[PDB]
């Protein structure tokens, strides 16, 4: 069979153990003796992607919007974000009272296309959200070389890049601020969960408060005794509370632990399955950034011709493979509608949002950004779990692609 | 039963622990994964919660704050709108508020409640304000009698912020289903916790399917829950409003699936006390608990409060007779403390700081720090709450906090 998705041991156990013993479950709960698993796994977190300042929260769309709190975004800003991207990078923006702005997507990485951004950029832009896209990386070097130009903080959606290398630098560091999910799904999860990183320490500062209730950590948890509070007031900015629970961050340092050797297991069958499945006619893969050293696979993506599979799309493409397969629509499906396309994404339809940034249905619906509806068309994304199984039962997913083509030659 | 400590909070056992290893035997950690056979835990906890409370709709969120938050969407509330709140609450009654483009109005508590008052509400609607937010706080409920009468008269929306109250009953009805929408934190120092979580109630379909959607980015539970394959998703699309994800880990929802087992025999432990206490306190002159109205049958104690005279103690105000007792009593700050500061006067709660909120509503400093609530001013001045778990010792273990109130009295006589 196909391997589950996620995967605990024993570790993941004890770790949830000790914070059973701490008798410790929120960080608002206070000191029981040791330190919080938070701030431990914040700790971890941070050194392994060579940053020094990481706040946990409750998830990776909560991530997003307190980046976007932190940089003072609000009403009246623009923020520019791909247009083929999960909604919640748009409407995290929305979230801050601010318009997303779209931008299409490069047809081979299906990351923001840098060479759109430019003509996007108006009076009222703050910012670009890149997304580290399935399983590649935005362009980092051309972004923020127009973020310097134009003034524009950088945003990087790591949700589906957790641990990606880009010129020597971590996903998430290269921007002002990274943000991550830890949703089942990801490569790195608790079920639920949020990340920020950030190099800037005003910032790091700012995240704790808006995610704390305007609360920071004190300043020695080593003269704390049992009983007494770890966060203690600051409100330098109005938050709310988007604190993670211990258990969830008890996992999350388990899973950290086995994370760089499964993305190189993921990163070398996704290797595998380019050089297999680029030798069928019509099925082209990704290209690969030369920047990128090391590639996190959340969704593993090709594409098809559909004049060369009797004009599927990949609605049914998939379907096809599914029953073919023995795999649920979790593990096997197309990309996401772009965000404009996408029924999820609706916000006429709630009063919170102001007036002009929710236009009408009509007016996001009949946007136009032509990459990213053609990729949802004609692409299929395999979920990374398929990524860790035996090269044989990968051959598996190329037979049942040489099979489509041979039939529709 | 001698006294060798103070309870603590929280408490497990090992059906805590089962619940947990139940959770990894399903390979199900989110409700926005994949089907394995079963129903989510969030689904099992919504379904227990919504028994337990007499309430026909429950949907898990990430924390009472977004409970709250996610209410006030689901009725439609936004920018130019109002809402009515209590001044002495925690700061997310108002911040939950401001969340949605709103502006939190302010009302003062009654003496003897420390609830909203609702002789105060009239005067402070006006045609902006679309809901009013009881907060049934510490261990009291506010009068949602008329609450409820205001309510109907003005066209107003209520949302109950039980996160202080889980379990209490108002006329036969648990608190958080007599109002519009019920909101609960699980957050660790609560009766229910899995040290992060949150509770959204309703009696109406309608608006059931709207926090659903709120909650999973537009989603809800796909229909016929057993006509899908292992590795299928379990939420579709649905798209009458716009969501975000604030979905409960199963992890959490499965810690308060035990935790509930346990919630109402609990209750009645820390309400036994609480009458003891009342009884006890109520004899020392200078000394004022809190009225319970009759139409509470049950009252869920978060917090156990009494008043002080501070004419008939010396002069000392709430810290200082905190301070006194937490030293005679070896007890934590966590467990003995004043009450909150009016929120308007709280440095948590300074919006002002905030370019996300509109200017509109997130105004001044000068504004929100000079208004004016004296009820709710003179409370953390003046009152002492007991957090819940020191309420799960033995009444003789209560009587020495009585005995420590009545020497203190007595040096003052
Ligand atoms: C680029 C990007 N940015 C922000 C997010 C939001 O993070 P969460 O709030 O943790 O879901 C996601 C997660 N997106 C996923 C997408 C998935 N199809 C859906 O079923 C799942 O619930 C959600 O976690 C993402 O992929
Ligand atoms: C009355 C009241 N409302 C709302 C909240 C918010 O709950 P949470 O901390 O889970 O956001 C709390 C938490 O302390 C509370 O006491
Ligand atoms: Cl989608």
């Amino acid at each position: 069979h196909w391997p589950e998705w996620p995967q605990h041991s024993d570790r993941t156990r004890r770790k949830i153990e000790e914070v059973f013993q701490s008798n410790r479950w929120a960080i608002s709960g206070y000191w029981t003796g040791e330190e919080s698993m938070e701030r431990k796994f914040a700790k971890a977190f941070a050194d392994f992607n060579g940053v020094p300042y990481c706040v946990p929260t409750t998830s990776g769309s909560t991530a997003l919007m307190l980046a976007l709190e932190a940089l003072g975004i609000g009403e009246g800003d623009e923020v520019i974000v791909p247009s083929l991207t999960w909604i919640a990078t748009a409407t995290a923006v929305l979230n801050v009272n601010a318009l997303p702005v779209f931008v299409d997507v490069e047809a081979d990485t299906y990351c923001i296309d840098p060479q759109l951004i430019k003509s996007a950029i108006t009076d009222k832009t703050k910012a670009i959200i890149p997304v580290h896209l399935f399983g590649s990386m935005a362009n980092m070097d051309e972004i923020n070389e127009i973020a310097q130009e134009h003034n524009l903080f950088v945003i990087e959606d790591c949700a589906q890049s957790h641990g990606s290398v880009w010129n020597n630098q971590r996903a998430g560091t290269i921007g002002d601020i990274g943000a991550f999910s830890c949703q089942q799904g990801k490569v790195l999860t608790a079920g639920e969960g949020g990340i920020i990183v950030t190099k800037n320490p005003r910032l790091f500062e700012l995240i704790q408060q808006l995610r704390a209730d305007s609360r920071v950590y004190c300043d020695d948890s080593s003269e704390l005794m049992h009983g007494d509070m770890q966060l203690v007031k600051k409100g330098d900015i109005q938050g709310s509370n988007y604190c993670l629970s211990e258990f969830q961050s008890a996992i999350l340092l388990d899973q950290l632990q086995e994370l760089d050797d499964k993305n190189a297991i993921r990163e070398k069958n996704a290797m595998f399955l380019n050089d297999a499945l680029s030798k069928i006619d019509g099925i082209k893969v990704m290209k690969r950034p030369p920047q990128v050293s090391r590639q996190t696979y959340y969704g593993y993506v090709f594409r098809f011709d559909p004049v060369k599979f009797g004009g599927l799309n990949a609605d049914q493409f998939c379907e096809i493979l599914r029953e073919k397969l023995n795999m649920g629509t979790f593990y096997l499906h197309p990309p996401y509608l772009p965000v404009h396309k996408n029924p999820l994404f609706c916000p006429w339809t709630k009063n919170r949002y102001l007036k002009s940034v929710r236009k009408t249905e009509a007016y996001w619906r009949g946007l136009h950004y032509p990459v990213s509806e053609r990729a949802s068309g004609q692409s299929i994304v395999i979920h990374h779990a398929i990524l860790l199984a035996e090269p044989s039962h990968l051959s598996l997913l190329v037979d049942a692609v040489a099979e489509l083509a041979r039939k529709f030659c």
